[PDB]
């Protein structure tokens, strides 16, 4: 499963652990270890972030 989410805001994490995504950026959800903080993969990069800052596109 693939899960794709669309961010609604840019996220510039300077630190490690947080994924770097932008607005409307289709991120491939890696996991949901945290109901608030979801992990996602942006092409290749992994990272965690408040899913609140996005919206499942999943594409379907």
């Amino acid at each position: 499963e693939t899960k794709f989410v669309q961010a609604l805001f840019d996220f510039n994490p300077q630190e490690s652990g947080e994924l770097a995504f932008k607005r409307g950026d289709v991120i491939t959800l890696i996991n949901k270890d945290d109901p608030n903080w979801w992990e996602g993969q942006l092409n290749n990069r992994r990272g965690i972030f408040p899913s609140n800052y996005v919206a499942p596109y999943n594409s379907n």
